[PDB]
């Protein structure tokens, strides 16, 4: 209710290296345009991805491990 | 560009112990209706509050100390 919302509206055009990502959470809510990607990077830079990209799923499944 | 938009669309009505606070982060940003605050609590949830209200400014002035 009183918690922030957060949307991507652009998503990045470059694959960011798997060794400058930290963390990403989904953004799934219907108050967005669509559903996006956030990568934190390892300066905590915050980057909207596309979710449907096979380089943002394989970075996600390395940060599920790795 | 590809950095996501948050924005507080509403204000919390109560009180937050200092002991539940972790952060805060201000949004200042134009594509949102107002300036806000979003405290992070010890449970990193996440709660817009009025940065105009005085027990606001302490819980930052807490937080940017303590
Ligand atoms: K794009
Ligand atoms: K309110």
């Amino acid at each position: 209710i009183n918690a922030p919302v957060t949307c991507c509206y652009n998503f990045t055009n470059r694959k960011i290296s798997v060794q400058r990502l930290a963390s990403y959470r989904r953004i799934t809510s219907s108050k967005c345009p669509k559903e996006a990607v956030i990568f934190k990077t390892i300066v905590a830079k915050e980057i909207c991805a596309d979710p449907k990209q096979k380089w943002v799923q394989d970075s996600m499944d390395h940060l599920d491990k790795q």
